[PDB]
């Protein structure tokens, strides 16, 4: 028996659990799109924007493991680029598949629509090359499947965007259906014995001489299939554990040895004192390490630190290529037992005290809210916070045990969260329908990717959208141009947005005073993901969380 | 006396009349943007999206001459690439300036934010080089002024996108103000003597041996400072004139020798025969050429063609590089006189009879609407059509004298119009407040960039947004997947769209029956561009321009 | 004043001392070629083969520093690829410049000759990408010079092939001649202080604990501008020094602490015993390190070794990216003094005894000859040996002080030496006209690139060509198929080759017995590079140097 | 080779026949892919059945018997014999067997077919003017064509074809060799 390349792709995707595809129909991808509808349990998001789709695909990847978006030749693929760049930058596995024109034996003299007009049809591919781990422009079905498998394996394995160009005339050719019986190998090859070894010797050597160690969970410790290894390291050692604004969400904040969020100079004096006073640092999932001109001053001089990355090791200045943090962390876990035996637990910074009762009419303030949010969250919630005050605000909330956070800290492209809510809420519906997805986004950013709420309504998703109305680009005004016109926006009837896009079963709320917040977030019918909800929080123009108003002065 | 580079840029942009600047503020252009406000007559669009900003810069360059858009490093600049490419393909003069981190720094590894994380900063600049006539990344004020001038001249002169990289530390340094006393030379140098000559000698011989020549206006005859020469050509020869779907708007359709729009297989038989029976073709502002599409086919019967290009000549198969059309067009008209003396004024096709009084309660159909439109239009209007059924149907409308059209025929990116509308309505305004701008766009494409209506409201612009609600992507359903889910969309409450974005003084209407359209378009108040208006035209799912629904069945 | 891009290229080359250009005239490179003739002291080799030219360019690079070859679009560039791959593989700086078709604003519908016929004109470039350090396909003279400078700087700096595509229409445009006054920066940026530091600490730490150290000069210690640093290391430490078959020629073999040539299992028992018995190895110019399936078994388990590379450091398994061996070796030289103070010189393997008198009629044997050659060589000679018996043979000759050897050990492409003799003898004529260039090549290989001797004659060069006639592909027969027909060749009148190609002032000799060899090589008029000379040595079919007949058994 | 898709090859014929009928001066043009593609029979039959004038491209020279009566010469664009250039360019229909070469310029000359009304026969597909029928291999289509063409070429008027070139006239044995004379004299 045979199966058409078009159907084989989706089949493979279903096998790797990417049950939702993102994008918009168009040139050279219409026939390919018929196929997805042929595979059981596959659905087509039906986005309203190649960008929003690229964003959604990122949120989906972050939650489900990896994702896939299909755009059209030229006009489609170029629109999604920024969303691709972001996924390339923050290590997100996204398979970008574009429907390419038919592959002919002679000059495609007649191809013009959606082209630069200069005859060069490889330009859009060459462009995506810069923000892609690898690219594959298929030409003969003799190995098309092997090539699909490869782009899928590479994406998942290395968690970075992969470009897959597929000519239209091939989506309908047949390939051996048999090929589908051997799953794709999604495993990493074991490390070079002699190096992983060397790496260990050294780390124990370091752990032994160290007197005040501290663990630091970072960006790449969340979606790199290394959650266990990390929970084990914390237990077996019992050293003080801290997260980075990018690592927040990947560590159980209700753990007895959790110190907090290390954001350098924006850290809590106690938190800052702890991390900097350590004589050894075990940074898991390393990717940030230094930030000077922007955000904070978290950079120092790398004082004797070990950096576990997905593919390499970094002890001081020496680098060990190929040595993958997973299998290392494992081999390093067996021997960590003895060397830590007589360790004296170093006191860890206490939790921030909850806000103490205040009259129900006091107007809402960000600092109060980011600290109050901790009471609404519940185990299992996926929280998403947009660049700007929100991004900063979420770093000051104590996460109930087991909560996934999404903050595009390194790339920082506003708008991105709207798309992500769809992709995330999507995956979430797929894993556990009772998993909630809360989103905090400022008024300024909603405008850039606003129409994506339409796609939320059409699928009957039930996410919580908190909109922060501080009338403008506060975060900007704080670093420059407080009253700058380019920092102000057009006023929008935020709430009515839902029904405008067709929301038939929704709820809209407007919180202005502490009282109003508690009553709502405490309602038992509100705590339940029964339907889409837009909650508009009214906040001051120059009100901002503490951590931000501090770096706002120097940067 | 002195002046900051930042202010010098906007002072220069003022001189060539780019009164409006597009884009969004970012972590690297914030300081530059302050200088715009330091120049009388200059404004900041205040876009809600970089892509839309780019679409807008396109529309504006089409009506005003050239334009400028500013984005921020990485995130903002990569968000506008689709727009840019389109401007590159259909030859629009768009300047793309991007705020870049201080290249004149001594720290390399000490700067991480809005990058691929690999340390490579030339990456985004290299990407745009593929769709830019030229680029320039400024490094020292010593020649920063010259570079700016060079970029501005090349944009206007060649009508293609230019990339200008601007490091932050450079916007606040001083340059000799004296420099702005000498304008930027937007003049084209004279062609090489003997070459232009050969071109004439050769064109004349062709005009003589021809027995049925025709003048064909294409995309580059409108905005290239060549309208005089064009009208003189039509007068002196009296040859029949036709326009391509990209040329419609650049030729007075009330002129006696005007024959109609040549859209290949979608033409009126008389028009198809008229053009194909030509033994010589003078193509003014040539761009489009033999090409096929999912919907139709386009191809000139004869090969005996003389293509007039902004920078060169194409006679049959020979190419005379550097021999610019405008100056050649002139030398031509001067020696053509005698060889066209005894020319026999070939008959030209007749206009199409305006629909016959149909009962007020008959349901609106596209064919009838495109034909009936001809009446609502008044001299001066700027008509914009969106890719899809609209783009195909605006060719069957008879244009009053002096009516310009904007149809992204070649690049064909849906969504483009909502943005181009704002930029176009802007330039119009600055040129003449009473000049109207009408836009027809399907219900589907609106979803991609809907939020740019926001920027329209904030500026109190008064355009006409005709939205064609035919429930889904009909143009697509016509070439494939008639009931395919990917061709369906989420129902939107189109009318309440204006109010949601804060419109206070607007006006919404819904036209369903032929009478309702007559009553509405014949109203004198409606005929007055007093306020932004939205008209929702309820149309049937598979309805489309007759000729189109005819070739969609054959192909 | 201005200068044409075409002339600017050659000008820049002259500045970097590449006084000879390689290649053959053709499409899109004819006008560019006129330019070289415009620059003083520049000459055009005038090759007879894009391959031979690519080979010659490699020999030239090896001797002069870097080189440059110009081929034609399609048919030319693809022929030189193998010679490029080789230069990429063995770290040779070669600038490949191909004359590309004119860059047009629209589709080059009419370009066909020298194309795959499918319209795709980037294919040949994409292909060369795999064996190129970097590539540059120039499009606008706005920065063409900066791009030329870059490809030239990259080539020289990193000593690897660089692809430079140059459209024909640009070779004749003008660029600011001023630009030529600022030489290109050919210096390496200093190393990261904190790492180069770490690297040092460790190396002394290692040198201190070491009891039996040995220096090992390798491939990249000859043309990496690190000759001094290396001569100093040997003196200051006084450790035993050895070379690899690829390093041979880069170390003064008449030095008191020279151990010999380490080829693993093919080494001299004493030599093998020394290197393997060391407890520390300082491999300078590292690039080989391990060879198992082929040549020899030189691979072991990397027992505590330090590898100095042009761009990185390798101590054990740890790697230090960016740390360049030069500046390191320097910083490591200042501190090496004290730690070596009380070192006890470890005895070094003696020289192989010269052959003891044998009757003048004894027939020639390779072992006897490779050992006898040492008496003919003189200080300053550039010796070249081809893959096969020769390659192996040269490893057993004691090099008079200061002699450069050329043996393509890693890539090993027969034929390559013929071209190299031209390129090498060329450069040699340029630096010191009295420098001799001896070439040893087998009968089998001469056939592959034979016509290149023509180019030697036309320039009046005076190299010594020793042809080894053992009637076949001996080296092959030894590893497999002793009597295999594919291992035999067609008989050629070798000597007459010179006059056949036009040699008017030459000498041909045929050595068959030891006697004959001594008489000739000892003549005082023969020791002088007065004219081209072909010496045909008659040797047995299965005669081979010792070192080879040993590994010939296992591989 | 497997048989072409039924209805497609069909459409191709229907369309080619209609073109052969409306033409008033068709020509057969042998290109690079008519020689080594197992299509020589079909080619000769085409020349016989229609009697249309036949010409070869510089890549087709060799695949057509140059002694045949309907043979007109080599079409090398601007390097052709005026009669040949005019003969080909005056064609209102062109049957290109084994098409490969197409409008192209070179440092030495120019090459371009006057008309666009061309039916290109390719090893794996059909090119009628601007439409491309993928997968419809020429050899089998060429056959179905010859079978239905018979009648529409019944009253065809055998257009005149250019005459061969006269072999050099006895020149004194001591005259210095020149290329033009040699290429012509080679013929013998
Ligand atoms: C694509 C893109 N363009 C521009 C920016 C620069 N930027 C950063 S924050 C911001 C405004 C976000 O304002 P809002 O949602 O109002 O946030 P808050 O006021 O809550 O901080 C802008 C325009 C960006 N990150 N990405
Ligand atoms: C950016 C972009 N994405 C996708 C497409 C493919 N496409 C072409 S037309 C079309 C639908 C436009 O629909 P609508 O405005 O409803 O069209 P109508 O029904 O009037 O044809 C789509 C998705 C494109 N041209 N550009
Ligand atoms: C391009 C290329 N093709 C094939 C070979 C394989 N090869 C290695 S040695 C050899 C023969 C060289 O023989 P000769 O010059 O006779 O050497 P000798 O007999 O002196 O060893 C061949 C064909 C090669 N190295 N490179
Ligand atoms: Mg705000
Ligand atoms: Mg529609
Ligand atoms: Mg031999």
């Amino acid at each position: 028996s045979e199966i058409t390349l078009g159907k084989y792709l989706f089949e493979r995707l279903k096998q790797v659990n990417v049950n939702t595809v993102f994008g918009l129909p168009g040139d050279f991808n219409l026939s390919l799109l018929d196929k997805i509808y042929e595979v059981e349990g596959m659905r087509w998001a039906g986005n309203a924007n190649e960008l929003n789709a690229a964003y959604a695909a990122d949120g989906y990847a972050r939650i489900k493991g990896m994702s896939c978006i299909i755009t059209t030749f030229g006009v489609g693929e170029l629109s999604a680029l920024n969303g691709i760049a972001g996924s390339y930058a923050e290590h997100v596995g996204v398979l970008h598949v574009v429907g390419v024109p038919s592959i002919s034996a002679q000059a495609k003299q007649l191809l013009l629509h959606h082209t630069l007009g200069n005859g060069d049809f490889t330009v859009f591919h060459r462009m995506s090359a810069n923000i892609s781990e690898t690219t594959a422009m298929i030409t003969d079905i003799a190995t098309a499947p092997a090539e699909i498998d490869r782009c899928i394996r590479t994406t998942y394995v290395t968690q970075r965007p992969v470009y897959l160009g597929l000519p239209a005339n091939l989506v309908d050719l047949n390939v051996p259906a048999k090929l589908l019986q051997t799953p794709i190998d999604m495993s990493l090859k074991p490390n070079d014995a002699e190096s992983e070894k060397e790496v260990i010797d050294t780390i124990l050597v370091l752990i032994k001489d160290a007197k005040n160690p501290v663990i630091l969970a970072d960006a790449c410790c969340s979606r790199h299939d290394v959650k266990a290894e990390t929970k084990k390291l914390i237990d077996l050692t019992q050293f003080p554990a801290f997260v980075t604004p990018m690592g927040k969400g990947s560590i159980d904040e209700q753990h007895p040895r959790y110190g907090g969020v290390y954001v350098g100079t924006l850290s809590k004096p106690e938190v800052k004192e702890a991390v900097e006073s350590a004589d050894l640092i075990l940074s898991v999932g390393a990717l940030l390490s230094d930030f000077n001109t922007g955000s904070f001053s978290y950079s120092y001089k790398t004082k004797n630190i070990v950096e576990f990355h997905s593919d390499h090791m970094k002890i001081r200045n020496a680098t060990f290529p190929g040595v993958q943090m997973k299998f290392v962390l494992q081999k390093l876990l067996t021997a960590i037992a003895d060397a830590a035996k007589g360790y004296k637990p170093v006191a860890v910074p206490a939790r921030t005290p909850a806000n103490a009762a205040v009259p129900a009419s006091t107007p809402l303030k960000q600092e109060w809210m980011w600290n109050q949010l901790g009471n609404f969250l519940q185990e299992g919630d996926v929280v998403i916070a947009e660049t700007g005050t929100s991004a900063f605000g979420i770093n000051q909330t104590t996460f109930p045990n087991n909560t996934y956070g999404i903050s595009q800290v390194l790339w920082g492209s506003i708008g991105f969260t709207t798309g992500a809510t769809l992709g995330a809420a999507f995956a979430a519906e797929e894993i556990d329908p009772k998993k909630r997805v809360i989103l905090f986004i400022g008024d300024g950013s909603l405008q850039l990717t606003v129409q994506e709420i339409s796609t939320m309504i059409r699928w009957g998703l039930k996410p919580y959208l908190f909109v922060l109305n501080n009338d403008g680009y506060t975060i900007e005004k704080l670093i420059h141009g407080p009253k700058a016109q380019y920092n102000e926006i057009q006023g929008w009837d935020h709430l009515s947005l839902l029904p405008t896009f067709g929301a038939k079963d929704y709820e809209t709320h407007r919180v202005a005073t502490t009282g109003e917040w508690d009553k709502l977030t405490q309602d038992k019918s509100f705590n339940d993901n029964s339907k889409i909800r837009m909650i508009e929080v009214m906040l001051p123009v120059f009100d901002a969380p503490q951590n931000l108003v501090e770096q706002a002065k120097l940067t």
